[PDB]
């Protein structure tokens, strides 16, 4: 296996290459590249050239035209020795896209070629000096059948092309902006396109093409206005604006991830790009909004500006996840934007902040660098770069951004580079707030409070520690931005001052332990703590339900309502596990019912809020309160609870659905939070008496005039085991399985049902007309999600769980190493189960250790796995 590798051992290459002319005579089974590159010696005038390679047939390897006889093929590499200062080096090599199932580098997908480089696939391509730091001015020629592949793309824009014998054509392309290989894409094939224009603020008309299997144009008119919105919203936000004359995307029925920012040639998993109303839910829109609005992002965060080195990822994916959320949440619902982070960053990233794969989202350590792509490095990234703005303000971060800019562009940078921009622009010190960058686990911060009446002062005293982590048995205290509010007993705004001065309501909690004193406090405050999940931290604050239920009427922000709320049914959740696990049924408060039965009759509050109060916690989110998972018992609680609240609210959640019933469907937010609250209503009334709940959801299947509503319906029945849910099944299957990325919602649903034969039930649709293991967005949807969406089931007590993912894993560890990867991080998390539990996956883990070719991405985390 391969050895891991340091950060701290980054080291200047020794050698550069300026510009690289590519040609490629494309042919699915034998692709003959023809590199020309401009090199510059920096190093030891004794230095080799080491390119890097993988999987290559090398042709030849000449230097200014001449053979040359000094070199060396290794292990992942091409040494060549005894070279001038300036060079041309030419190499031509073969290489066979239809072999590669890892989609890594150049591949097939269906009829089409295509690429995917991050984070080291061009070296899948042809030897080459396949590191960030290394900026190259790129020209690509592509030469094939034109029949086959009437389009030939690739970054910038086309400066020549010709007609060849034998049927044959090619096209060349220029792109003026140096980059790193990774940015590097090459499509061919045969698509419908949808062409547009975007015109700059400052008067630059830019060419908008969306590339689209045949067929498929009926779905790439939103993610065409989803692009336009976000060149716009990057002006108007930002001040960024587009660098080039075209702005392609095509979109791919095969990759490994959801999309790629190549420069000017971004490539797309479907999923991302294709959308109708009939096949589409509000979610897919929004989705694809955010992801095409993402990758359009890097263009300044990771293209313009790029990273130094890999450890430096989430220089651009943490500031890109950031961008993108500002950009979905200033064009919809900000309040429910930050609560669907949030609960990804406590229901997921937190999880793997405490599991073996731990690391800090500037990494230290990395063996296989696919492997890195992770809810730590986005979604934590993304929570600091927030905390920045926070202690910041928008326009000091603005300035920051500003010289950011200045400083780097045009070059490969670090996180380090970007924090001290921020530093200097704004004048604040971040060298404490630095640690976050180093530091991996979440920290746990304690709030005990006081209120004295002799002295009218409320005193908070605040501790905070970050648990030691496998990757790191140091750990050090954070300089954590912690937001508050009080209020009096109307709910009114109390002034926070001490001394006769204002106080900033964003605390730096700095020290392991310290008190804040407020004076002025005339009367017994309520308080709202860690406001708009201000730093990225458990929250540790013995709150009495009154102080809760009190928030979630009157709290200012639309978040800290909803906070409260979870922080209220958390008590009853840890409760009636306890319960579970004791034979014992249900047990809750009347007047917590009562709080939600108020969310509903509240006509002040926006649907958009009450939907996600009505929203319970997923089982993922709700493993993560307790020490000891016990996916069983959380499964049948949250099943409990929604039945429970389903009979004391019954009258109340049907005349909200009932009044929030729209017969146009239109895909804005307004409209999109009446849908979201009535379908919210819907998943408990599924509960209700059988007859009354199954005809209720079959009819919303039935007249539903949009995927959202149909999908809500199909789920509900799936969800509650009614009658009709064979039928609705069915019924869906007979008419969307042509349809690939319609049918993965149906494989959700089976993998994800509460049905006791739903492990027969996955097995067998591996042989279903719709699925395929040739796909990455198949095996996620029926595989993955079972394994990671239904952890009662893949965590039943007899084991059948783990082998059948190890059956999957075993034949994606030869096919696909990076879906294999995504697929095995349930079994990783092994130690926060049971003994019984822990023995069964840890012989899972064993099994798989013991792989012929055992790839190195699951190497990696087999290693700490069973660590
Ligand atoms: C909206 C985005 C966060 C979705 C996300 N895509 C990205 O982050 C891209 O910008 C990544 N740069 C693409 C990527 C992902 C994984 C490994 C190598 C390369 C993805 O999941 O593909
Ligand atoms: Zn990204």
């Amino acid at each position: 296996q391969p050895q891991a590798k340091y950060r701290h051992d980054y080291r200047a290459p020794d050698y550069q290459i300026t510009d690289i002319d590519l040609t490629f005579d494309l042919d699915a089974q034998k692709t003959v590249v023809t590199a020309v590159s401009q090199a510059v010696r920096h190093g030891a005038s004794d230095a080799p050239l080491r390119l890097n390679g993988e999987d290559l047939k090398l042709v030849s390897v000449h230097i200014n035209d001449e053979p040359w006889t000094a070199w060396k093929e290794e292990e992942g590499a091409l040494v060549i020795s005894n070279l001038p200062e300036r060079f041309t080096l030419k190499i031509i090599n073969e290489i066979s896209p239809a072999a590669n199932t890892a989609l890594e580098g150049l591949y097939q997908s269906g009829d089409a070629l295509c690429t995917q480089c991050e984070a080291e696939g061009f070296r899948h391509i042809t030897y080459y000096l396949d590191r960030p730091d290394v900026l190259a001015r790129f020209t690509t020629k592509i030469i094939a059948d034109k029949i086959k592949y009437p389009f030939l793309l690739s970054n910038g824009n086309r400066v020549a092309q010709g007609e060849l014998e034998n049927g044959r054509h090619w096209v060349q392309w220029q792109d003026p902006f140096p980059k790193p290989c990774y940015l590097f894409a090459l499509v061919a094939g045969d698509f419908d396109v949808l062409r547009d224009t975007f015109t700059t603020r400052s008067g630059r008309e830019v060419a908008l093409e969306l590339y689209v299997d045949r067929g498929n144009l009926d779905r790439a008119p939103w993610a065409m206005t989803s692009l336009k919105n976000s060149m716009k919203w990057d002006e108007e936000r930002f001040g960024l604006e587009y660098d080039l004359d075209i702005y392609m995307i095509v979109a791919v029925d095969f990759f490994n991830m959801g999309a790629m920012e190549n420069k000017g040639l971004n490539i797309f998993n479907s999923k991302y790009v294709l959308a109708r109303t009939d096949t589409a839910t509000d979610k897919d829109y929004l989705d694809i909004e955010r992801v095409i609005g993402h990758e359009y992002f890097h263009n300044w965060t990771g293209n313009r500006v790029t990273c130094r080195d890999w450890f430096q990822l989430s220089l651009k994916e943490g500031l890109t996840v950031f961008r993108d959320q500002e950009f979905s949440s200033d064009l919809g619902s900000r309040a429910v934007n930050r609560i669907n982070n949030v609960r990804t960053m406590r229901g997921l990233q937190f999880a793997e902040d405490a599991s073996p794969m731990a690391h800090p989202i500037r990494p230290d350590m990395v063996i296989e660098m696919n492997n890195f792509y992770t809810l730590t490095v986005y979604e934590k990234g993304a929570e600091v770069i927030r905390m920045i703005h926070t202690l910041l303000g928008e326009e000091n971060f603005q300035k920051g951004m500003q010289l950011y800019f200045e400083r780097h562009d045009g070059s490969a940078a670090t996180c380090d580079d970007f924090v001290q921009a921020m530093e200097d622009a704004s004048n604040v010190d971040l060298s404490h707030f630095r640690r976050w960058y180093s530091q991996s686990g979440t920290p746990i911060v304690t709030v005990k409070d006081d209120y004295n009446p002799e002295t009218e002062q409320y005193t908070l005293t605040i501790s905070q520690r970050t648990p030691a982590t496998p990757d790191q048995a140091e750990k050090q205290p954070l300089h954590i931005p912690f937001a508050i509010e009080l209020y009096d007993n109307e709910g009114k705004v109390i002034p926070l001052q001490k001394g006769g001065h204002p106080v900033n309501s964003v605390l730096n909690v700095t020290q392991a332990e310290q008190t804040f004193v407020f004076d002025n406090v005339y009367f017994q405050p309520v308080p709202a703590l860690l406001c708009e999940f201000s730093a990225p931290v458990k929250l540790e604050y013995k709150w009495s339900d009154q102080q809760l239920t009190f928030l979630m009427r009157h709290a200012r922000n639309d978040f800290s309502r909803w906070d409260a709320a979870q922080s209220l049914l958390a008590t009853y959740i840890k409760l009636n596990v306890a319960r579970h696990q004791q034979g014992q049924p249900l047990s809750l408060p009347v007047h917590v019912a009562d709080a939600f039965r108020a969310v509903l009759l509240d006509e002040k509050i926006d649907p958009a809020l009450a939907a996600e109060i009505l929203t319970l916690p997923s089982v993922n989110e709700m493993a993560e309160l307790f020490d000891i998972i016990d996916p069983i018992a959380i499964a049948e609680v949250r099943e409990a609870l929604t039945r429970t609240l389903a009979t004391e609210l019954a009258d109340e959640l049907l005349a909200i659905y009932n009044a929030n019933y729209q017969s146009e469907y239109r895909v804005e937010h307004e409209d999109i939070a009446k849908r979201t609250l009535r379908n919210a209503c819907l998943r408990f009334l599924a509960f209700g008496e059988t007859h009354l709940a199954d005809v209720l959801v079959s009819k919303q299947f039935h007249e539903a005039n949009n995927m959202t509503d149909a999908l809500a319906a199909l789920s509900a029945a799936v969800a509650a085991q009614l009658p009709c849910r064979d039928a609705l099944m069915q019924e869906y299957d007979d008419k969307w399985h042509q349809n690939g990325l319609v049918m993965d919602k149906w494989f959700i649903l089976q993998a994800t049902s509460p049905a006791a034969n739903v492990l027969e039930t996955v097995r067998g649709l591996l042989q279903h007309r719709s699925f395929t293991m040739s796909n990455p967005n198949r095996i996620r949807s029926l595989i993955g999600a079972f394994a990671g969406s239904n952890p009662a089931a893949f965590h039943a007590e007899d084991g059948s769980g783990y082998l059948f993912l190890v059956e999957m894993l075993t034949d994606l560890n030869s096919r696909n190493p990076q879906v294999a990867s995504r697929l095995i991080e349930p079994l990783i998390r092994l130690k926060r189960y049971d003994a019984k539990r822990q023995e069964k996956m840890r012989a899972a883990l064993e099994q798989l250790k013991g792989l012929e070719n055992l790839s190195g991405d699951l190497y990696e985390k087999i290693t700490k796995a069973l660590a």
